[PDB]
Protein backbone atom coordinates (compact mmCIF):
# COMPACT_ATOMS: atom_id res chain seq x y z
CA UNK A 1 0.00 0.00 0.00
CA UNK A 2 2.83 2.45 1.02
CA UNK A 3 4.44 2.22 -2.51
CA UNK A 4 0.91 2.55 -4.08
CA UNK A 5 0.12 5.87 -2.23
CA UNK A 6 3.71 7.12 -2.98
CA UNK A 7 3.00 6.59 -6.74
CA UNK A 8 -0.59 8.09 -6.57
CA UNK A 9 0.34 11.22 -4.49
CA UNK A 10 0.69 14.59 -6.35
CA UNK A 11 -1.37 13.33 -9.37
CA UNK A 12 -5.02 12.85 -10.43
CA UNK A 13 -5.35 9.49 -12.32
CA UNK A 14 -8.04 7.16 -13.71
CA UNK A 15 -7.87 4.00 -11.52
CA UNK A 16 -9.71 1.56 -9.19
CA UNK A 17 -11.46 1.82 -5.75
CA UNK A 18 -8.47 0.44 -3.68
CA UNK A 19 -6.25 3.30 -5.09
CA UNK A 20 -8.80 6.02 -4.07
CA UNK A 21 -9.29 4.29 -0.65
CA UNK A 22 -5.48 4.05 0.01
CA UNK A 23 -5.05 7.79 -0.85
CA UNK A 24 -8.20 8.70 1.21
CA UNK A 25 -6.47 7.34 4.41
CA UNK A 26 -3.58 9.83 3.70
CA UNK A 27 -6.10 12.75 3.49
CA UNK A 28 -7.69 11.84 6.91
CA UNK A 29 -4.16 11.84 8.53
CA UNK A 30 -3.36 15.30 6.93
CA UNK A 31 -6.63 16.75 8.40
CA UNK A 32 -5.38 15.64 11.90
CA UNK A 33 -2.02 17.53 11.42
CA UNK A 34 -1.73 21.36 11.96
CA UNK A 35 -2.14 23.70 8.90
CA UNK A 36 1.22 24.70 7.23
CA UNK A 37 2.17 27.65 4.94
CA UNK A 38 0.26 26.93 1.64
CA UNK A 39 2.31 26.60 -1.60
CA UNK A 40 1.95 29.03 -4.61
CA UNK A 41 0.26 26.13 -6.56
CA UNK A 42 -2.13 23.96 -4.41
CA UNK A 43 -1.53 20.16 -4.20
CA UNK A 44 -3.94 18.48 -6.71
CA UNK A 45 -4.39 14.65 -6.39
CA UNK A 46 -7.05 11.87 -6.42
CA UNK A 47 -8.72 9.02 -8.40
CA UNK A 48 -11.62 9.24 -10.91
CA UNK A 49 -13.40 5.81 -11.15
CA UNK A 50 -15.46 6.55 -14.37
CA UNK A 51 -14.52 7.79 -17.92
CA UNK A 52 -17.30 10.48 -17.52
CA UNK A 53 -14.69 12.45 -15.41
CA UNK A 54 -11.31 12.80 -17.27
CA UNK A 55 -8.10 14.19 -15.71
CA UNK A 56 -6.07 16.49 -18.09
CA UNK A 57 -2.23 16.06 -17.77
CA UNK A 58 -2.96 14.43 -14.32
CA UNK A 59 -4.85 17.55 -13.05
CA UNK A 60 -8.57 17.99 -12.10
CA UNK A 61 -9.07 21.55 -10.73
CA UNK A 62 -12.40 23.40 -10.22
CA UNK A 63 -13.08 26.22 -12.79
CA UNK A 64 -10.28 24.73 -15.07
CA UNK A 65 -11.39 21.09 -15.84
CA UNK A 66 -14.92 21.20 -14.27
CA UNK A 67 -17.39 23.77 -12.81
CA UNK A 68 -20.51 23.74 -10.55
CA UNK A 69 -23.71 25.19 -12.16
CA UNK A 70 -27.13 26.29 -10.73
CA UNK A 71 -27.75 26.46 -6.91
CA UNK A 72 -26.65 23.73 -4.42
CA UNK A 73 -28.63 20.43 -4.15
CA UNK A 74 -28.38 20.64 -0.32
CA UNK A 75 -26.10 20.23 2.73
CA UNK A 76 -24.43 16.84 3.38
CA UNK A 77 -23.01 15.82 6.81
CA UNK A 78 -19.58 17.54 6.23
CA UNK A 79 -20.07 19.67 3.06
CA UNK A 80 -22.43 21.28 0.51
CA UNK A 81 -23.48 19.27 -2.61
CA UNK A 82 -23.69 20.89 -6.11
CA UNK A 83 -24.50 19.83 -9.69
CA UNK A 84 -21.17 19.90 -11.65
CA UNK A 85 -20.12 19.33 -15.31
CA UNK A 86 -16.76 18.00 -16.66
CA UNK A 87 -15.78 20.72 -19.25
CA UNK A 88 -13.99 18.20 -21.59
CA UNK A 89 -16.63 15.38 -21.39
CA UNK A 90 -19.88 17.39 -20.78
CA UNK A 91 -21.05 14.66 -18.31
CA UNK A 92 -22.84 16.01 -15.18
CA UNK A 93 -22.60 14.56 -11.63
CA UNK A 94 -22.91 15.62 -7.94
CA UNK A 95 -19.89 17.06 -5.99
CA UNK A 96 -19.70 17.22 -2.14
CA UNK A 97 -16.92 19.69 -1.06
CA UNK A 98 -15.39 18.62 2.33
CA UNK A 99 -12.66 20.50 4.30
CA UNK A 100 -9.59 18.20 4.74
CA UNK A 101 -9.57 18.65 8.60
CA UNK A 102 -13.21 17.33 8.69
CA UNK A 103 -12.73 14.57 6.00
CA UNK A 104 -13.16 10.90 7.11
CA UNK A 105 -11.60 8.24 4.78
CA UNK A 106 -14.85 6.24 5.48
CA UNK A 107 -16.64 8.85 3.19
CA UNK A 108 -14.98 6.85 0.31
CA UNK A 109 -14.06 3.41 1.90
CA UNK A 110 -17.80 2.68 2.56
CA UNK A 111 -19.03 3.21 -1.09
CA UNK A 112 -15.85 3.01 -3.33
CA UNK A 113 -16.33 0.30 -6.03
CA UNK A 114 -19.72 -0.93 -4.65
CA UNK A 115 -22.27 -2.05 -7.34
CA UNK A 116 -25.75 -1.86 -5.69
CA UNK A 117 -28.60 -0.08 -7.53
CA UNK A 118 -29.63 0.89 -3.90
CA UNK A 119 -26.30 2.76 -3.18
CA UNK A 120 -25.35 6.01 -5.05
CA UNK A 121 -22.31 5.17 -7.27
CA UNK A 122 -19.01 6.95 -6.33
CA UNK A 123 -17.34 8.55 -9.44
CA UNK A 124 -14.13 9.48 -7.51
CA UNK A 125 -12.59 12.09 -5.15
CA UNK A 126 -10.03 14.86 -5.98
CA UNK A 127 -8.10 16.99 -3.40
CA UNK A 128 -7.22 20.68 -4.11
CA UNK A 129 -5.12 21.76 -1.08
CA UNK A 130 -7.41 21.68 2.02
CA UNK A 131 -10.57 20.77 -0.06
CA UNK A 132 -11.65 17.16 -0.95
CA UNK A 133 -14.22 17.04 -3.84
CA UNK A 134 -16.30 13.77 -3.75
CA UNK A 135 -17.93 12.92 -7.15
CA UNK A 136 -21.03 10.66 -7.39
CA UNK A 137 -23.94 9.79 -9.79
CA UNK A 138 -26.59 12.58 -9.98
CA UNK A 139 -30.15 11.35 -9.02
CA UNK A 140 -32.80 13.80 -10.35
CA UNK A 141 -35.83 13.00 -8.06
CA UNK A 142 -34.19 14.66 -4.99
CA UNK A 143 -34.22 13.29 -1.39
CA UNK A 144 -36.85 11.11 0.39
CA UNK A 145 -36.58 13.92 3.01
CA UNK A 146 -37.95 16.49 0.47
CA UNK A 147 -40.84 14.19 -0.67
CA UNK A 148 -41.97 13.55 2.98
CA UNK A 149 -41.81 17.35 3.66
CA UNK A 150 -43.68 18.07 0.35
CA UNK A 151 -46.38 15.31 0.73
CA UNK A 152 -46.76 15.80 4.55
CA UNK A 153 -46.43 11.99 4.96
CA UNK A 154 -46.32 9.00 2.54
CA UNK A 155 -49.04 6.31 2.23
CA UNK A 156 -48.12 2.89 3.78
CA UNK A 157 -47.35 1.12 0.43
CA UNK A 158 -44.95 3.97 -0.61
CA UNK A 159 -43.25 4.00 2.85
CA UNK A 160 -42.84 0.16 2.65
CA UNK A 161 -41.51 0.41 -0.97
CA UNK A 162 -38.70 2.89 0.00
CA UNK A 163 -37.91 1.28 3.42
CA UNK A 164 -37.67 -1.98 1.37
CA UNK A 165 -35.11 -0.49 -1.11
CA UNK A 166 -33.13 1.14 1.78
CA UNK A 167 -32.85 -2.32 3.54
CA UNK A 168 -31.56 -3.95 0.26
CA UNK A 169 -28.76 -1.30 0.33
CA UNK A 170 -28.09 -1.88 4.07
CA UNK A 171 -27.93 -5.70 3.50
CA UNK A 172 -25.31 -5.14 0.71
CA UNK A 173 -23.28 -2.77 3.03
CA UNK A 174 -23.64 -5.00 6.18
CA UNK A 175 -22.43 -8.21 4.37
CA UNK A 176 -19.21 -6.20 3.53
CA UNK A 177 -18.92 -5.07 7.24
CA UNK A 178 -20.00 -1.43 6.44
CA UNK A 179 -22.23 0.54 8.92
CA UNK A 180 -23.96 3.56 7.16
CA UNK A 181 -24.43 5.46 10.49
CA UNK A 182 -26.97 8.13 9.33
CA UNK A 183 -29.97 6.26 7.79
CA UNK A 184 -32.76 8.89 7.48
CA UNK A 185 -35.08 10.17 4.68
CA UNK A 186 -32.58 13.05 3.94
CA UNK A 187 -29.86 10.45 2.90
CA UNK A 188 -32.19 8.42 0.58
CA UNK A 189 -32.19 9.84 -3.02
CA UNK A 190 -35.01 9.12 -5.55
CA UNK A 191 -34.92 8.74 -9.39
CA UNK A 192 -36.92 11.36 -11.43
CA UNK A 193 -40.04 9.06 -11.58
CA UNK A 194 -39.58 8.09 -7.86
CA UNK A 195 -39.34 4.31 -8.67
CA UNK A 196 -35.63 3.86 -7.58
CA UNK A 197 -34.19 4.86 -4.13
CA UNK A 198 -30.46 4.84 -3.21
CA UNK A 199 -28.48 5.46 0.04
CA UNK A 200 -26.06 8.46 -0.07
CA UNK A 201 -23.75 10.44 2.33
CA UNK A 202 -21.31 8.06 4.11
CA UNK A 203 -20.02 10.88 6.39
CA UNK A 204 -20.91 8.81 9.53
CA UNK A 205 -19.86 5.38 8.08
CA UNK A 206 -17.58 2.98 10.06
CA UNK A 207 -15.83 -0.13 8.59
CA UNK A 208 -16.17 -3.00 11.18
CA UNK A 209 -15.73 5.08 16.92
CA UNK A 210 -19.36 5.68 15.66
CA UNK A 211 -20.07 9.48 15.37
CA UNK A 212 -23.87 9.50 15.93
CA UNK A 213 -26.12 11.30 13.37
CA UNK A 214 -29.62 12.67 14.19
CA UNK A 215 -30.51 12.06 17.90
CA UNK A 216 -34.10 11.04 16.87
CA UNK A 217 -32.74 8.05 14.78
CA UNK A 218 -30.04 6.84 17.28
CA UNK A 219 -30.32 3.27 18.74
CA UNK A 220 -30.31 2.81 22.57
CA UNK A 221 -26.80 1.13 22.52
CA UNK A 222 -25.36 4.33 20.87
CA UNK A 223 -27.01 6.72 23.42
CA UNK A 224 -25.91 4.56 26.45
CA UNK A 225 -22.26 4.74 25.15
CA UNK A 226 -22.03 0.94 24.50
CA UNK A 227 -20.09 -0.43 21.43
CA UNK A 228 -22.12 -0.55 18.14
CA UNK A 229 -22.59 -2.88 15.10
CA UNK A 230 -24.70 -2.88 11.85
CA UNK A 231 -27.93 -3.22 13.97
CA UNK A 232 -27.79 0.60 14.66
CA UNK A 233 -28.74 1.07 10.93
CA UNK A 234 -31.82 -1.25 11.36
CA UNK A 235 -33.12 0.89 14.30
CA UNK A 236 -32.67 4.18 12.28
CA UNK A 237 -34.37 2.59 9.18
CA UNK A 238 -37.54 2.06 11.36
CA UNK A 239 -37.21 5.65 12.79
CA UNK A 240 -37.15 6.79 9.11
CA UNK A 241 -40.20 4.44 8.56
CA UNK A 242 -42.16 6.24 11.37
CA UNK A 243 -41.07 9.63 9.85
CA UNK A 244 -42.52 8.65 6.39
CA UNK A 245 -45.84 7.38 7.97
CA UNK A 246 -46.38 10.15 10.63
CA UNK A 247 -44.67 13.11 8.81
CA UNK A 248 -42.54 13.81 11.96
CA UNK A 249 -39.41 12.24 13.58
CA UNK A 250 -40.17 9.80 16.44
CA UNK A 251 -39.81 11.16 20.06
CA UNK A 252 -40.04 14.91 19.10
CA UNK A 253 -43.89 15.16 19.54
CA UNK A 254 -43.79 13.80 23.18
CA UNK A 255 -40.38 14.84 24.72
CA UNK A 256 -38.13 17.99 24.96
CA UNK A 257 -34.42 18.47 25.94
CA UNK A 258 -31.59 16.14 24.76
CA UNK A 259 -33.71 13.07 23.73
CA UNK A 260 -30.69 10.70 24.34
CA UNK A 261 -31.92 10.24 27.98
CA UNK A 262 -35.52 9.39 26.79
CA UNK A 263 -34.20 6.94 24.09
CA UNK A 264 -32.17 5.09 26.81
CA UNK A 265 -35.02 5.06 29.43
CA UNK A 266 -38.36 4.82 27.49
CA UNK A 267 -39.78 1.69 25.83
CA UNK A 268 -39.11 1.79 22.04
CA UNK A 269 -41.31 4.29 20.08
CA UNK A 270 -43.67 1.41 18.96
CA UNK A 271 -46.65 3.59 20.22
CA UNK A 272 -45.93 6.00 17.26
CA UNK A 273 -46.90 3.14 14.84
CA UNK A 274 -50.24 4.29 13.29
CA UNK A 275 -53.21 2.06 14.34
CA UNK A 276 -54.34 2.04 10.61
CA UNK A 277 -51.14 0.10 9.57
CA UNK A 278 -51.34 -3.55 8.29
CA UNK A 279 -50.45 -6.25 10.91
CA UNK A 280 -47.17 -7.23 9.13
CA UNK A 281 -46.16 -3.47 8.93
CA UNK A 282 -46.64 -3.00 12.73
CA UNK A 283 -44.72 -6.30 13.35
CA UNK A 284 -41.81 -5.33 10.99
CA UNK A 285 -41.24 -1.96 12.82
CA UNK A 286 -41.64 -3.65 16.29
CA UNK A 287 -38.83 -6.16 15.42
CA UNK A 288 -36.63 -3.34 13.97
CA UNK A 289 -37.14 -1.19 17.16
CA UNK A 290 -35.97 -3.83 19.70
CA UNK A 291 -33.81 -1.95 22.29
CA UNK A 292 -31.32 -4.90 22.59
CA UNK A 293 -29.37 -5.15 19.28
CA UNK A 294 -28.75 -8.97 19.67
CA UNK A 295 -32.61 -9.47 19.49
CA UNK A 296 -33.19 -6.74 16.80
CA UNK A 297 -33.69 -8.28 13.29
CA UNK A 298 -30.91 -7.96 10.62
CA UNK A 299 -31.37 -5.63 7.57
CA UNK A 300 -31.83 -8.88 5.48
CA UNK A 301 -34.54 -10.19 7.92
CA UNK A 302 -36.43 -6.82 8.13
CA UNK A 303 -36.17 -6.53 4.29
CA UNK A 304 -38.04 -9.88 4.01
CA UNK A 305 -40.82 -8.84 6.47
CA UNK A 306 -41.20 -5.38 4.76
CA UNK A 307 -41.45 -7.07 1.28
CA UNK A 308 -44.22 -9.32 2.77
CA UNK A 309 -45.88 -6.27 4.46
CA UNK A 310 -45.95 -4.51 1.00
CA UNK A 311 -47.62 -7.56 -0.68
CA UNK A 312 -50.17 -7.71 2.23
CA UNK A 313 -51.30 -4.04 1.55
CA UNK A 314 -51.63 -4.90 -2.21
CA UNK A 315 -48.22 -3.76 -3.61
CA UNK A 316 -47.12 -0.25 -4.75
CA UNK A 317 -50.39 1.39 -6.03
CA UNK A 318 -50.11 4.94 -4.47
CA UNK A 319 -49.10 7.59 -7.07
CA UNK A 320 -45.70 9.37 -7.44
CA UNK A 321 -46.32 12.83 -5.82
CA UNK A 322 -50.00 12.41 -4.77
CA UNK A 323 -51.95 14.80 -2.45
CA UNK A 324 -50.85 16.35 0.92
CA UNK A 325 -51.69 14.13 3.97
CA UNK A 326 -51.71 16.21 7.23
CA UNK A 327 -48.71 15.15 9.39
CA UNK A 328 -49.68 13.85 12.90
CA UNK A 329 -50.38 16.69 15.45
CA UNK A 330 -48.65 16.76 18.89
CA UNK A 331 -50.98 15.26 21.57
C1 LIG B 1 -31.97 17.23 -8.54
O1 LIG B 1 -30.99 16.57 -7.72
C2 LIG B 1 -31.13 16.64 -6.40
N1 LIG B 1 -31.95 17.55 -5.89
C3 LIG B 1 -32.08 17.60 -4.56
C4 LIG B 1 -31.40 16.77 -3.69
C5 LIG B 1 -30.55 15.83 -4.22
C6 LIG B 1 -30.39 15.74 -5.60
N2 LIG B 1 -29.54 14.83 -6.23
C7 LIG B 1 -28.40 14.25 -5.76
N3 LIG B 1 -27.72 13.47 -6.64
C8 LIG B 1 -26.62 12.90 -6.16
C9 LIG B 1 -26.15 13.08 -4.88
C10 LIG B 1 -26.89 13.92 -4.06
C11 LIG B 1 -26.57 14.13 -2.62
C12 LIG B 1 -25.41 13.59 -2.06
C13 LIG B 1 -25.15 13.73 -0.70
C14 LIG B 1 -23.91 13.20 -0.19
N4 LIG B 1 -22.89 12.80 0.17
C15 LIG B 1 -26.07 14.39 0.11
C16 LIG B 1 -27.24 14.91 -0.44
C17 LIG B 1 -27.50 14.77 -1.78
C18 LIG B 1 -28.07 15.59 0.63
C19 LIG B 1 -29.55 15.21 0.52
C20 LIG B 1 -27.89 17.08 0.48
O2 LIG B 1 -28.83 17.79 1.29
C21 LIG B 1 -27.43 15.04 1.91
N5 LIG B 1 -26.08 14.68 1.46
N6 LIG B 1 -28.02 14.48 -4.50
Amino acid sequence: EEYLVHALQGSVSSGQAHSLTSLAKTWAARGSRSREPSPKTEDNEGVLLTEKLKPVDYEYREEVHWATHQLRLGRGSFGEVHRMEDKQTGFQCAVKKVRLEVFRAEELMACAGLTSPRIVPLYGAVREGPWVNIFMELLEGGSLGQLVKEQGCLPEDRALYYLGQALEGLEYLHSRRILHGDVKADNVLLSSDGSHAALCDFGHAVCLDYIPGTETHMAPEVVLGRSCDAKVDVWSSCCMMLHMLNGCHPWTQFFRGPLCLKIASEPPPVREIPPSCAPLTAQAIQEGLRKEPIHRVSAAELGGKVNRALQQVGGLKSPWRGEYKEPRHPP
